[PDB]
């Protein structure tokens, strides 16, 4: 038992529910919050953007010092780090950006870092400003992912689509 909350369950794993991630992050504190990230974790936009903002741009800070380290991350990859005032832990996932010219592909590889926490609040993968179709990134997540994954869905308009669409 978790303290997620009104969530549609769609498969033994995955819940869906039309919610800003900020406020749910903000009031489960989930062990594990996911962020639609770029390799740069340069967080200006999108989910990113509105996560970062919600930490008064401590999550910007530190990913300063992640990407002065260690470089760039991968395009299907992820890396750890905090998750500040909103969750224990922050998995920055880089999903394929189509708006971008990348590989769609590399979006099962951007999920299966998902399977390496056995419980997540979760975005749609390169949905919204990285050009993705949302049904065909659920479709990825639900065929990929085998932990326990609470999609939050922003758009109203959007998630019942997803869910109407849903085989
Ligand atoms: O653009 C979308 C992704 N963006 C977010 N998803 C969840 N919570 C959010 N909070 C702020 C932005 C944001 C909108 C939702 C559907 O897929 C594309």
């Amino acid at each position: 038992v978790n303290s997620f909350s009104g969530y549609l369950k769609l498969t033994d794993n995955v819940y869906i529910k039309n919610a800003d991630i900020v406020e749910e992050a903000k009031k489960v504190k989930p062990t594990v919050v996911v962020n639609a990230a770029n390799v740069y974790l340069k967080h200006g936009g999108g989910v990113a953007g509105a996560l970062n903002k919600a930490t008064n741009n401590a999550m910007q800070v530190e990913s300063d010092d992640y990407i002065a380290t260690n470089g760039p991350l991968k395009v299907g990859g992820s890396c750890v780090l905090s998750g500040h005032n909103l969750a224990k832990h922050c998995l920055h996932v880089v999903g394929p950006n189509v708006n971008k010219g990348e590989d769609i592909q590399l979006l099962k590889s951007a999920y299966e870092n998902f399977n390496q926490h056995e419980v997540l609040l979760a975005p749609l993968l390169s949905a919204g400003i990285f050009g993705a179709d949302p049904i065909h990134s659920l479709r990825v997540c639900v065929d990929t992912v085998r932990t326990n994954v609470y999609l939050a869905v922003f758009d109203k308009n959007l998630y019942d689509k997803l869910v109407s669409s849903f085989l």
